[PDB]
């Protein structure tokens, strides 16, 4: 057997995605604090685009970017407190996005380097991590390599 | 057969990236030549990333896995700029320059930064006529390989 669920999509329409795809955001995310599951929709394989779906809420998807592969420099440390939350003991465990703010021309769009999304897709846990301490940019241009 | 409907429009279609898709008939596009190197496959859907986003996949309908992953160049190549000879014209029955959609092919690579895109031979669909080719640009000095990111410093100091 299998265990399949479709989801209303806001850019795909309905989908079918694996139920141990689903993650659960026990806190929610900043400003949708009642938001406590999403999948991840990549693009396509190979590249670093990929949107953060409600899995209730049709209209709710963050158009998010792996961002180690726009920025080179770009380090995340991952709070003690993070790590327990979201049941991590692993490296490899961990995966990051960052969400764009999208622009026209597209050329302008901006990526927020403070509060990356933090998913470990094993334990099926995400939050947003709002990074303090840092000097990295709330408005990045995507398209600017180097760290503002 | 004991089950009447109007959902007749509506096809089941498996998808390379996103599983298996309904997709409205009025989106399903004609390649009457095919694509070169794939000219038995007649009919591809276009499948957008996201809104506000240059980022597509063109999905044939018929081949699971065959899946071009393609951008529309403008939004990296402001000066891009396409000739569509009379007979592509007459071939997509274009009767408006509203009527076209221009994509390009990546050939995506590792790391991504190292992608490149054909500038040289761009996809062209009439999506009001559901109709597509992929239009080998004469004349021109465009890249099949242009870097789709810029790693070179341009100095007009
Ligand atoms: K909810
Ligand atoms: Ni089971």
């Amino acid at each position: 057997h299998h265990h399949m669920k479709v989801i209303e999509t806001k850019y795909s329409g309905k989908l079918e995605v694996a139920e141990d795809r689903l993650i659960a955001f026990d806190q929610g995310i900043p400003a949708f604090e009642d938001e406590k599951e999403f999948v991840l929709l990549p693009f396509a394989a190979g590249t670093p685009y990929y949107t953060l779906q409600s899995t209730k809420t049709v209209d709710l998807a963050f158009i998010i970017v792996n961002p180690f592969s726009f920025f080179p420099e770009y380090r995340v440390k991952l709070p003690e407190a993070t790590i327990a939350q979201l049941n991590i003991t692993n490296e490899n465990d961990v995966a990051i996005f960052s969400l764009l703010t999208v622009k026209e021309p597209f050329s302008e769009t901006t990526v927020n380097l403070q509060a990356p999304i933090v998913i470990n897709a094993n334990k099926q846990m995400g939050k947003q991590l709002v990074l303090g301490d840092t000097a990295y940019n709330r408005k990045q241009p995507l398209f600017q390599k180097e760290l503002v």
